């Protein structure tokens, strides 16, 4: 059962909290911050992804309007000294395999209407990946579970293709910190 807005559902690797974002049933009270640093809107997908990178990597990606736009970003900002770090996009089906901590971007469409979606890949397995995200799962996570969903990964002819749990969505690809 889905929990009320803002309920702690569990944690992503590194002790990064995941909260329910069920608004159903402009104010600054819905703005998430971590020590003067803006994380995002409570408690959407972008907010979680930015907070995750901030708490576990000390970096953030710029404040985008829609999650699918993240796939067009090309740098990450190191919060401690504002140094800029290169970020590259890898289309779903790319020979460049996903890695833990990578950003996974969805284009707008289906379940993710006009916003698209963003999640953090937390684990790599031979035929699947575990991901952590906000605004998809609103119910408490099982004890010890530090991921929200697992996606099938098809490794064929040197390529990696991720399949979503939803049937009407479209995955753009994953982002990695590199030149």
């Amino acid at each position: 059962q889905d929990a009320p807005f803002g309920t702690l559902l569990g944690y992503a690797p590194g002790g990064v909290a995941i909260y329910s974002s069920d608004y159903s049933s402009d104010d600054a009270v819905f703005r998430s911050y971590i020590d003067d640093e803006y994380m995002g809107h409570k408690w959407q997908c972008v907010e979680f992804a930015r907070r995750f990178l901030f708490l576990n990597y000390g970096v953030v990606f710029t404040d985008v309007g829609m999650a699918w736009e993240i796939f067009s970003l090309r740098f990450l900002r190191e919060v401690v000294n504002d140094n800029i770090l290169p970020l590259q996009a890898f289309p779903n089906g790319s020979p460049r395999a996903p890695v833990a901590g990578a950003l996974l971007i969805w284009d707008k469409g289906g379940e993710f209407k006009d916003t698209g979606h963003v999640a953090i890949i937390t684990q790599l397995h031979g035929n699947k990946v575990r991901i952590a995200e906000q605004n998809v799962i609103h119910s408490p996570l099982p004890q010890g579970q530090q991921w929200t969903r697992e996606l099938e990964m098809v490794v064929e002819n040197g390529c990696y293709t991720l399949k979503d749990t939803f049937d009407d969505t479209t995955i753009l690809g994953w982002m990695i910190q590199t030149e």
